């Protein structure tokens, strides 16, 4: 019960520092955001949030609500994708996962992803918000392979 | 003694929360500091990390080596001012302190300031990191009058 308990407030800690995360990226981008006509700032804040970082691990990615990658910090490649279906190594539907938590839900979504530390998967606790006038799913992660 | 540990434990907790808040305004800014000429992006940069916010009271400010602030998120009235002499109520040379952290020390200081969300002073734990090619100390800070 004990080591369960301090688990816990370790993931409760990290939900926290993610919407902390979420909100400098959306906040960064918010001048460009508001100002928009009709997607002519997207490109800029892309390049604004593919570049930040909280860590080495700590990045940005986002999806549309069709499940096609919007911008990708760690593997630009990815963009323009459809993602809708993907799976990692559990059979977590990751893409439709988080667009869903993002609009429906709480944010939240636990799933596997390649860490970049390790270029291997591990496990993650990932945090979405729906950005409606782009129909962007922004989304960071954590990864907790420490604590399990 | 125990609750001497518990504050200690929750200032060090803050200290790895600020690096990396830090972290995400350097790396937000990166693309136009890595590219600048002559202080072309300045600017540019300014707005971006003016917008960011990581809570309400969370925010950036920078000066430069003289403790002219170059930029200031909450009062930018502030910006173009010299504060070097400038003390908190507790005596603390808070601008020549913050200079003097990120350059030669560690990049932390206890002062007090303003805080936006009771728009009166309150104490502060700040962190600021040097950017040589524009001059500017660039710091954020935590409010601590909650533990203290």
């Amino acid at each position: 019960a004990e080591l369960v308990r301090d688990r816990q407030e370790l993931i409760d800690a990290r939900k926290k520092e993610l919407k902390a995360y979420m909100m400098m990226g959306v906040t960064a981008i918010k001048p460009l955001y508001d100002s928009d006509v009709n997607g002519s700032n997207k490109q800029a804040a892309k390049e604004i949030l593919k570049a930040m970082r909280f860590e080495s691990d700590g990045y940005f990615f986002a999806y549309d609500s069709q499940g096609i990658n919007t911008l990708h910090a760690i593997k630009p490649s990815l963009e323009g994708k459809n993602l809708y279906d993907l799976k990692d190594e559990n059979g977590v539907a990751v893409i439709a996962g988080l667009i869903d938590a993002s609009q429906k839900g709480d944010g939240f979504l636990y799933f596997s992803w390649h860490k970049p530390t390790i270029n291997a998967q591990a496990p993650k606790l990932g945090y979405a918000e729906y950005l409606q006038k782009w129909d962007w799913v922004l989304g960071t992660g954590i990864y907790i392979d420490d604590i399990d």
